[PDB]
Parts: C-alpha cells; structure tokens; sequence
C-alpha cells in the first residue's frame, strides 16, 4: 500500500546506534537519542508529502484540585514519594512537597504571555519560563 | 491573573541541572534532559488542574514530491546538506541523499497496520518499526 497517512508510534528500533556512529554524531548525544520515543506524522496528497517526526523522552500527567494534598508518585524523575499541598499566594499557585527533601516545591504563575514556574529542591533554584503557544 | 489553560512551550529553562543534582538525578540522565524542549499543556476548572508536560529532543520537518529532488538540510541528526531524491520502487518509497557520505538514503513502506523504516548510512543500516494510532 502506498497510503501512508495517519500517526505512527516507533515500537522497535534497532541498530540506531550504529546508523549515528556512520554519521559521525558524537557519543553523548548517541546515549540519548535511543532512549527516546518517536512519533511520525505523515500527510499525503498522491505524492505531496509533509511529515514531522518528534522524539519525546518521557512525561508527566499529574491531575489534582488545590488545596487538597494528594498522592505524586515522580515517576519520570527520581521516582520519589511526596506528600503534595498546593495553595494560592495572590495570584501565584505555589505547592511543597513535603517528604524525603526539603524545600521541595515549586511555584507557577502568569505575567502577560509568558508562564514562570519556578522548581526548587534545596539550595537550588530552577527557573522554567513559557511563552504560549 | 490565575487564568493558566493553554499551551505553554518552554522558552527559557535555567539551573536545571542544579535541580536534577540536588535531586540525585545519575549524571548520564541529567546532560541528557538539559538539551530536552519542554512543553505544558494545563487544563483548569476553577480550582481543579489537569496538566500534561513532554518534553521533545529535536524535531525533524521534511516536506517534499516524489520524483522531485530537493535539499534537505538534517537537522535533528548531523545539521549536514544533502540533495534528496524519492522513488518509488513499486509500494517502498525510496531516497537518497547524495552528499558527504557513502549509501545515505532510506526505505519507507507499510505492511498493514505497521510502517517499516530502514535507515542507511555507509555500511549501516537501522531497522525502525512503527504502528499506527
């Protein structure tokens, strides 16, 4: 068949690694690509096509409600097990996560088009910044 | 505002691995998600939250005409130059890319409900399997 179309999930890849040796892509970037999932998305016109393949590692759903606490198992992360409580500050949803670390938690908020959250776990502070989409 | 529905692509992400570290995150993992785009898709009712996050290493967009030739310049995998021809031979939708390296091309076709990729480079050939969705 020659119809193409429609969304196509990778379920088995072999030899990548070698494929990126031949190209010359060095040895870090090597360990990650295979670790990745990939998605191609193929549209067909006859012989027009358009196709865009995404290679997305892994990813977090966590659906809640605000001040309850509730159960984050961080898969995706470091697998760890915290106590989650989130409460509004203003107009700035802020949450800790009570557990094995302190000063586990993070805080989201909206300034015009971007989107800060900011993640915090011990004396490190990272600063994550969206703008829509 | 505490509005935060929409789709929030990640446009600048700082200290993430100090986070990762204070986390224990091993050092193979972390060089990895440092080159990772993150993307947020936020889903709110009042005080209920569903929000789904991804994550992407590169991307690849390759839109073309059989028969035709055009350049493909493969970002994503080595940012090289090649000119890039696709045939068909029969339901196996063939390429070559005619630039630096020795047997560059691809092999696509379906087989029912999974797409077949061979990859080649050189003397190397990756087998990827894909299914629909």
């Amino acid at each position: 068949t020659r119809d193409q179309n429609g969304t196509w999930e990778m379920e088995s890849n072999e030899n990548f690694e070698g494929y990126m040796k031949a190209l010359d892509i060095d040895f870090a970037t090597r360990k990650c690509a295979v670790r990745l999932t990939q998605t191609k998305v193929i549209d067909q016109d006859g012989d027009n096509f358009k196709d865009k393949t995404t290679s997305t590692f892994r990813n977090y759903d966590v659906d809640f409600t605000v001040g309850v606490e509730f159960d984050e198992y961080t898969k995706s992360l470091d697998n760890r097990h915290v106590k989650a409580l989130v409460t509004w500050e203003g107009d700035v949803l802020v949450c800790v996560q009570k557990g094995e670390k302190e000063n586990r938690g993070w805080k989201k908020w909206i300034e015009g088009d971007k989107l800060y959250l900011e993640l915090t776990c011990g004396d490190q502070v990272c600063r994550q910044v969206f703008k829509k989409k």
